[PDB]
């Protein structure tokens, strides 16, 4: 995988990804304003460099989220399509850094990083498992 | 509010909030470990604050993320407790930051900082809905 490879991603955002959405279960989040939630940003944000990253990966491995550090600079509202681009900046063997930034056609709406790390499969699904209650 | 002041709040993860559930609709999530989302980790960290916050605003008063800036790096099967604990690191008018921390009563699963904006609702409502289309 090369540093400076560029994917992007556009989703257009439903009723359902605000902010009430990402814990039905606050009572505390239930009168928020009907805005796409940072949370679900973030999953996006990721969602990209999962994307980006997949045709990358030898069969059996897998990658998970070890950082996100962002901005989150302006409000949409659903039906708005949220374009997020992913940039790679660096490679460790076993850890992608990306650079992501998301605008909403309207406003820059968020900026960063994310970072992930290539894993085996079985072999994490077996340690998660031993702390599985 | 002071400075220092530490809120703390415990969840146990159900099912539906492993990382196939924070985008339903992403098949390349669908398959993914077993394990708590960090979209879940950032709202349920944001959720904190928001609690700690809330006896200090005036009615009609909200807060909105502006900024996360978390590691992720243990993760959480389903059953497990996560404690959150939120510490107030500064005021600086309608900016808050925020030293944010996870653990799952096994391993630490996250930490950094989280900033915050006291917000008119109101008045960002009807901003909001003016980019709506
Ligand atoms: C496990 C872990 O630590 N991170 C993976 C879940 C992150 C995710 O996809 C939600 F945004």
């Amino acid at each position: 995988m090369r540093v400076g490879e560029r994917f992007t991603h556009d989703f257009v955002v439903p009723p359902h990804k605000t902010v009430r959405h990402l814990y039905p279960e606050s009572p505390e989040f239930a009168e928020f304003p009907e805005v796409f939630a940072t949370g679900f940003m973030v999953g996006l944000m990721e969602w990209a460099c999962v994307r980006a990253m997949a045709p990358y990966l030898e069969p059996g491995e897998g990658s998970l989220g070890t950082a996100i550090c962002v901005t989150h600079t302006a409000a949409t509202p659903p039906g708005l399509t949220v374009t997020v681009t992913a940039e790679l900046r660096s490679v460790e063997g076993r850890r992608l850094s990306w650079r992501v930034s998301a605008h909403d056609g309207v406003d820059e709406i968020g900026s960063g990083t994310h970072e992930r790390a290539v894993i085996h499969l079985e072999k994490f699904n077996a340690k998660v498992r031993q702390k599985t209650p």
